[PDB]
């Protein structure tokens, strides 16, 4: 098996059950509501939601964030599959999940992301889907911005044919000239600031236009 | 040896060096500004930066923000003795870490942040030091609840003889009566939400101009 593309929950190895919080959470909402827009995938997703202006941009759309920090894409998949997708008919599902997959080849999570665009598929056949490519990260160049651009190659190639799955590059270029990445445009040299997000954000809601 | 009061770097397991990165910038932060406070633990210091306004309550005090999300005890100790209070001579050292020693008994995180105590006032024999209570994390009642109140008994009663050391319990009650905690509050039942900060920065401010 491809462990990027084996379903499986987070184990809780801490004691405060906080990633099945967010799951249920998630899962009543989807009961609840009714969304045209679902947001899925690890904290790029997750954060977008306090710190850039969700509101703005994206509220307007009727769009939930189901972003849980740290998933992997094996996570979101099983998270698809346990009840998020359930009592709704989005237009389109936005997936933003593969940078956390450490220990995965780039065509393992390539192998995960793929499988997750073909649940949406099967349980939410009208949606559109839109994959966003994995930004870079690290101060420095260093093996793991090699990994993402690998994956976004391979998933940009296999999303080409697919007539409503969109790959979307929405990287600016944070990667300077000198090979670095500024802590203005993300502090840590991978979650983005606010002023990160913003460039971002607007590549995303300009396609999310298009298509709707 | 206590496992929290030993200081170790965090080992880079992904491969983009992030940690190290971090470190070296406050190291550089240190060599040259003069801050009269400097913020330093986990990743509830370190989004109060973006997340909270940091600019209206901090920026006036002329503060630096060294938190690094996913931080234990040993982590912070480690970066105070390798360069981060190097060249500067705050009037004021903000603590708070322990929530993410996993694995580490409520005393043993105790030992560490009383080791913290104790190297900032060697290294920085004028500053005062304040330490955060363990905000409570989890959606329901839960072991780690119960961690963090004890860690809070055992470093109250620490400070409680020390002259310039203040512990500030800053929790407005984010538990409510039915035993839970709101995703208003904690978007991920463990990270403040600019709402969950406001309360928490403003009990510090206060402390803090008093102090000052």
């Amino acid at each position: 098996e491809n462990p990027a593309s084996k379903p499986t929950p987070v184990q809780d190895v801490q004691g405060d059950g906080r990633w099945m919080s967010l799951h249920h959470r998630f899962v009543a909402d989807s009961k609840d509501k009714e969304p045209e827009v679902v947001f899925i995938g690890d904290s790029l997703v997750q954060l977008m939601h306090q710190c850039e202006i969700w509101r703005e941009l994206f509220s307007p759309l009727h769009a939930l964030n189901f972003g849980i920090g740290g998933d992997s894409t094996q996570h979101v998949l099983w998270r698809l599959e346990n009840g998020e997708l359930e009592h709704i008919r989005p237009k389109i599902v936005v997936v933003w999940v593969g940078t956390n997959n450490h220990g995965h080849t780039a065509e393992q999570v390539t192998g995960g992301i793929k499988a997750i665009v073909q649940l949406v598929n099967e349980r939410q056949p009208q949606a559109r889907v839109v994959v966003l490519g994995l930004l870079p990260r690290g101060q420095h160049p260093n093996p793991l911005r090699e990994k993402n651009r690998r994956v976004n190659e391979l998933v940009r190639a296999a999303l080409a044919g697919h007539p409503r799955a969109h790959f979307l590059d929405a990287d600016p270029g944070f990667v300077h000239s000198d090979g670095t990445i500024s802590h203005h445009d993300m502090y840590d040299y991978a979650h983005l600031s606010r002023l990160g997000y913003t460039p971002v954000c607007r590549a995303l809601h300009s396609l999310l236009l298009r298509l709707l």
